[PDB]
């Protein structure tokens, strides 16, 4: 029961999402192997995701987390990257399929850095690249990220050297302990704690 509302480039809501999309690009330590080499995106379209059942699922779980955390859901707007955003905008997030392990264990991954989410669009470590050119840095094929509303509540703070929640926590925060430039990543283990608000269709742009 999902509806997609295409946003005009003139809409204030379109510009504030693209802005967040463009300004959260950062240099990547891996030399762009996973997500490709680029400094900015070409936004082809942004779509608002509306689904009543999914929203109720989210707000319901949000109320429970909030009451377990001094009335603080600790809600963020985070980017999500994976090759399943097509099923997700219809079926919503589902922790049952989130068994693939990452840097911070298994679970559903989000990031403040859009370019970090871009790394996982075509699979873990970029997979084998786009289905058509097998190029992880393809400048032609379309990519899709979700700009989601996520509930973090009491989040366990994990530091890196750069599946259920920890007892008494509703999520996990992944933070670099030396590179203060890389923004945080987040992992949740309840599909109900994330709602995909926006669908961003884009291409990475080849630097000049
Ligand atoms: C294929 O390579 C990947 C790429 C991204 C993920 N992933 C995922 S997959 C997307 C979330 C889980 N999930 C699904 O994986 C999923 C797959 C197929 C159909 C679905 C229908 C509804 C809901 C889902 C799904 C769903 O919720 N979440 N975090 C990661 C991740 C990101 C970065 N590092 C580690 C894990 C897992 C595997
Ligand atoms: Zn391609």
């Amino acid at each position: 029961g999902t509806i997609l509302i295409d946003l005009s480039p003139d809409d204030k809501e379109f510009q504030s999402v693209e802005e967040e999309m463009q300004s959260t690009v950062r240099e990547h330590r891996d030399g762009g192997h996973a997500g490709g080499i680029f400094n900015r995106y070409n936004i082809l379209k942004i779509q608002k995701v509306c689904n009543k059942k999914l929203w109720e699922r989210y707000t319901h779980r949000r109320k429970e987390v909030s009451e377990e955390n001094h009335n603080h859901a600790n809600e963020r707007m985070l980017f999500h990257g994976s090759p399943f955003v097509n099923a997700i905008i219809h079926k919503g997030f589902d922790e049952r399929h989130a068994y693939i392990g990452g840097m911070f264990g298994a679970g559903i991954y989000f990031a403040e850095n859009s370019s970090k989410s871009n790394q996982y669009v075509y699979g873990i470590g970029g997979g084998t690249g786009c289905p058509v050119h097998k190029d992880r840095s393809c400048y032609i094929c379309h990519r899709q990220l979700l700009f989601c509303r996520v509930t973090l509540g009491k989040s366990f703070l994990q530091f890196s050297a750069m599946a259920h929640s920890p007892p008494g926590h509703h999520s996990v925060t992944g933070r670099p302990s030396v590179n203060g430039l890389a923004l945080a990543e987040y992992v949740i283990y309840r599909g109900e704690q994330a709602y995909p608000e926006y669908l961003i269709t884009y291409q990475i742009m080849r630097p000049e």
